[PDB]
């Protein structure tokens, strides 16, 4: 089918971690940017309007662009610039299946590095693995680094000169992110994203993963590993068998990036929580206040279309 | 069986590189920890004592906890913290097989990151594969890294505004490390541990390693490598035909691991030694007062339980 | 076959970057050094000569030694170290497959790290998969990073103390680095080497890579990828089909290897170009003077043997 979605490009500020408010590019005015979902085959059409004070444009990464390299998204390359004001669109058929992601191609090393810019385009198999058949709960998450020093001021950061200090998983800092609610019998699909310029090796606590997917694309010889490593530009999907009622936390196991500006404990560190497990009076996240929809699990299950989400709004 | 077993915390110093010496939390006041080695489906009993100052608890990492998530050691998540002085036990069914490691998991990012509180947790498959059948040597290599400027200062460390400058196998810098000795018609099972924050390509001069295991887990297809990339968290079980008999060194072939505080060569080295090749003058490890346990080669023979070695004791 | 090759180590200077000259130890005064490409079985001779000011050896990367432990290449292991003005003579049997590769192994953090001391070496098999007889373009891309700070000084860098701010392919900073140019029904054989001391995520815009080897052994359970992570040591090979005409990116998605000095854009970046498309204006390669053997392509249809190009050259004192 035909999908046409309007998107803007905004300057937001949005609350990284407690003490760490970064001035970013947010793709609808959110980080990370609207959950982009379609099927297999989709012609897809993506207008953009610039709405910052600075010229961009979006890539779609994985997406072969067949017959349609113009809608690359590479300044220089496939494009011009979108420049501030401005407005592209971008048109290309979803032949590629499954987890990919698009970013700004201009000046990535700040733009992609620590300005926000990306956000997940899931594509739908036309026929799917049997194991995503048993799928319960499909979940996102993308990690990225930020830089404190150039936090407030567009135009620096992302060089090997500047010191990566905050940690995150979808744009929120531990104890800023959210658990991962699950129920006992749950089939749970993960999407791991090297959204920023970091190495992030995601470790899970009283369960194994079945890596079923690199880069979107099934492997013919999925493994399990209790720890898997999601560098720059990677997509790793797996799949956790929710059979271990308990309070499992589930971080990147690199020692620096589970601290946030010198201090522990931060990062990239959410929680899989059992329902009805009691909870105890010194629980970390006891009384948290709760969304559902940190790792685009209830957008996910909408349907396809282009989803924004309120928690992943800045502000202006 | 039942397998219980007490471990202790200490303060205590070890020697990482010649004119290093690094304040550690030392279980058992060694690092490496104690190697612990059980049967597959063994019930673990683990009594802890915090003799230090700080608290600290024990993460058992790639034990599913399967109705034990009590046992997990999480503070502010599967428990409150063993505070100085204090006692804990830990109890849990050993269901999941084979290269499983233990680590502290409060203040992590200096804890693991730089003060030693890592060991080795080796869980025999019923089911070997029929190559680990054949294994004549069984070798644990733990990687880790290094911050000189806080080897004397506790409750310091592990940030990104720290500086890794010395690098290890076991706790040890070359040339402080020993010599991996083997004959020929060996076969050599190593087992690789991402055991501080840094990465390490674990190259085998003179050999292929056929990748094993990740995590612990037999691949479904292994594959061949001269090189093996290991992370924080994971690890790799390789196998090695030792057919081809010289001294072939066996390193960490990220370039700048191979220094120590500015200086090459140092870091995580080894070199396969095959017994008769003739000695060289020249060859620096010719006069080496050699321990055959540095690896935990020799306790990987003895038996089941809990295992110190007084070569990685720290003093107090 | 028997084939033997005379190598040199000189001191050179080489343009890494628009205004980064750096000093380096290249073999043939080159960096990459000459691709050696060679028959699985055959017996390989190289006799080194070092006219550099500092000691040296040649380590073979992948290669066995089978039997011959004494040309491993390390000092103070398997032979004291190659001293300025000496010779030395490696004699090892090709009999690994695959690409494997070639460096000092001396002072390894420096040489290898930023002195540009390493090169390729191509051991065909006698029995290639399958869809390596379909390959119509072969492609080397040497990974590795430079510390600004020591350009001009012998004796220093490749520390954790030490900056890397400008990354490369096969020695080249963008845009100084060359296109892969294809046309469509190439089947394009892609070598990545970690030859350095960076990590490089490999991004091809608009085709899946299809890995084949890992460090030049063929993997049973080949996978596709869009970005292969390169460490140092790895090779990794993949084909690309190239059935996508247009004008596609192929880089390192590793955020901050995506700059020069603090600036954007540099780094491991390439275009693959297809043929056919027509060139825009404002394309920033457009009238490029253009490398052919940039990658090595040309050299790898030529035979077996040791190849010098260049395009890799330095300027001596
Ligand atoms: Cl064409
Ligand atoms: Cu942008
Ligand atoms: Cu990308
Ligand atoms: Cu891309
Ligand atoms: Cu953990
Ligand atoms: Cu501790
Ligand atoms: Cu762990
Ligand atoms: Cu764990
Ligand atoms: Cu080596
Ligand atoms: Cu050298
Ligand atoms: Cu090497
Ligand atoms: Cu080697
Ligand atoms: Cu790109
Ligand atoms: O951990
Ligand atoms: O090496
Ligand atoms: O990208
Ligand atoms: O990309
Ligand atoms: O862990
Ligand atoms: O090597």
């Amino acid at each position: 089918a035909e999908r046409e979605f309007d998107m803007t490009i905004e300057e937001v500020t949005i609350k990284v971690a407690p003490g760490l408010d970064y001035k970013v590019f947010g793709f609808n005015g959110q980080v990370p940017g609207p959950l982009i979902h379609v099927q297999e085959g989709d012609d897809v059409i993506v207008n953009v309007t610039n709405n910052t004070s600075l010229p961009h444009t979006i890539h779609w990464h994985g997406v072969h662009q067949k017959g349609t390299w113009r809608s690359d998204g590479v300044p220089g390359v496939t494009q011009q610039p979108i420049e501030a004001g401005d407005s592209y669109t971008y048109k290309f058929k979803a032949d590629r299946i499954g987890t990919l992601w698009y970013h700004c191609h201009v000046n990535v090393n700040e733009h992609v590095g620590v300005r926000g810019m990306w956000g997940p385009l899931i594509v739908d198999p036309k026929q799917p693995l049997p194991i995503e058949k048993r799928v319960t709960k499909d979940v996102i998450m993308m990690m990225s680094t930020w830089e404190s020093a150039v936090a407030d001021k567009y135009g620096e950061g992302g060089t090997p000169m500047n010191v990566a200090d905050y940690f995150s998983v979808n744009a929120k800092s531990f104890p800023l992110t959210q658990p991962l609610r699950v129920k006992k019998g749950d089939v749970v699909k993960i999407r791991f994203f090297g959204a920023g310029g970091g190495i992030h090796a995601m470790h899970s606590h009283g369960h194994d993963m079945l890596v079923t997917h690199k880069d979107g694309l099934p492997l013919d010889s999925p493994y399990y590993a209790d720890t898997v490593l999601v560098s720059p530009g990677e997509r790793y999907d797996v799949i956790i068998e929710a059979d271990n009622p308990g309070r499992f936390i589930f971080h990147d196991h690199v020692d620096t990036h589970v601290t946030a500006g010198g201090k522990h404990p931060g990062g990239p560190i959410t929680v899989i929580e059992y329902d009805g497990v009691p909870v105890d009076d010194w629980y970390v996240w006891k009384d948290k206040d709760y969304d559902p929809n940190f790792f685009y699990s209830e957008s996910l299950k909408q349907g396809y279309g282009m989803f924004d989400h309120d928690g992943f709004k800045g502000e202006f």
